[PDB]
């Protein structure tokens, strides 16, 4: 499963998976499942961001958290916004709102509530993808074009088929729920 997630993710989506696995003092080499998600959660977040206009988006996740939390107040203080409890992926300058980003093995509509109710804040909009193709976001609104969701959706279902291919994917499937159980 590592030298599966080297040779799929970028070295820089890699690199930022690792601080952030060890930041929290977890092992990619041990847990190598957390290590695939969280390449494959930054990837889409980098997509997302991607698919706006030029300045449209501030990326939060794949930073230092401490820094994150000052841009969050500048985004704040210079916007009106409340500033979210939990440390959200991007912020919309376009929309005037910050996007919290899933990306599931399970049910779209589990996850989202999951994500919802420990957020508590109605200000942050939420967008959850799944690995078979699935999509919700608050309020049905997607933020994005048909085309740039579609191209996460397809990357996404990619993953999932090079996984099976090497024998990966039941585990990987698996882990999420153990997780949450
Ligand atoms: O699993 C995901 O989708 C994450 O986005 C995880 C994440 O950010 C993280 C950060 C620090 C330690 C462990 C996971
Ligand atoms: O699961 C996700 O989509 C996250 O975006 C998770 C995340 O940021 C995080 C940060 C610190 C600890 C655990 C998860
Ligand atoms: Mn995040
Ligand atoms: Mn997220």
């Amino acid at each position: 499963m590592e030298d599966f997630v080297r040779q799929c993710f970028n070295p820089m989506i890699v690199e930022l998976a690792e601080k952030a696995m060890k930041e929290y003092g977890e092992d990619p080499k041990i847990e190598t499942n957390k290590f695939a998600a969280i390449c494959t959660h930054l990837e889409v977040c980098f997509m997302y961001s991607d698919g706006g206009s030029k300045h449209r988006f501030e990326i939060i996740e794949g930073r230092d958290r401490t820094m994150a939390w000052t841009v969050v107040n500048s985004i704040c203080n210079t916007t009106g916004v409340e500033k979210p409890k939990f440390l959200p992926d991007l912020y919309d300058y376009k929309e005037n709102r910050f996007i919290e980003i899933g990306v599931t093995r399970r049910e779209v509509h589990t996850y989202y509530l999951e994500k919802a109710n420990k957020i508590k804040s109605e200000e942050t909009h939420i967008h959850i993808f799944s690995f078979t193709g699935e999509e919700m976001a608050t309020k049905a609104d997607y933020t994005l074009d048909e085309e740039s969701r579609a191209r996460i959706k397809t990357r996404l279902f990619t993953i999932r088929q090079e996984m099976a291919s090497r024998g990966l994917w039941d585990s990987f499937r698996q882990s999420e729920r153990a997780a949450a159980e």
